[PDB]
């Protein structure tokens, strides 16, 4: 899956020398993945040895931040080149609704490396309800992955990709393998675009 060329966004975050997270490049200087994320220090590979290698300086979390606002900016430490390799995702200018059908781009974290994409389909957040009663669905998108897939192909901070725009970063929801009934939670990208640019000082 996921053709060549295809997710020039595709941030990998490393602690030390681990993979931790994974994240989207939302502007040539900045990264944008989970709060829950953050020890720091981290340091970006970003792209799809290696394509570029950049450290990461400010860690901004969400103010508001089981993970209620699980959103975390991470500024690199030099901006990228920008080019058909590597460039920023375009930020939703509006919200995805119920139904639409998006792409998630997985490592295969949590258990020749590619990236492998499988569609996903946006569930109403009452249909959320059900596995996981109690949850708020807030700002938030569930998305079902097809049937036989295996969630645990993603990463965690990686994007959620709708009609080519970002309306989710990866929270939670991802355990258990094996299994593609119960749905990812993911974090509505949409709703924090006032946070978002003015953290990146586009305002």
């Amino acid at each position: 899956p996921c053709a060549r060329g295809s997710q020039p966004w595709q941030v990998s975050l490393f602690n030390g020398l681990s993979f931790h997270c994974a994240g989207v490049l939302v502007d040539q200087s900045w990264v944008l993945t989970a709060a829950h994320c953050g020890n720091k220090p981290l340091w970006a590979r970003v792209g799809d040895q290696g394509e570029q290698l950049r450290r990461t300086t400010r860690s901004v979390v969400h103010p508001k931040y089981t993970d209620e606002h699980d959103l975390m900016l991470l500024k690199l430490a030099r901006p990228v080149v920008l080019g058909p390799r590597v460039r920023a995702l375009q930020l939703p200018y509006r919200c995805a609704q119920p139904g639409d059908q998006c792409q998630v781009a997985g490592w295969g974290t949590t258990a020749n490396k590619g990236l492998t994409c499988s569609s996903i389909t946006i569930l109403s957040p009452k249909e959320c309800e059900v596995f996981y009663p109690g949850v708020v669905t807030n700002n938030m998108i569930c998305a079902g992955l097809d049937r036989g897939q295996d969630p645990c192909q993603s990463d965690s901070g990686g994007p959620l990709v709708c009609d080519e725009t970002l309306q989710g970063i990866l929270s939670w929801g991802v355990y258990p393998c094996g299994s593609a009934q119960h749905p990812a939670v993911y974090t509505q990208i949409c709703k924090y675009m006032s946070w978002i640019n003015k953290v990146i000082r586009s305002n």
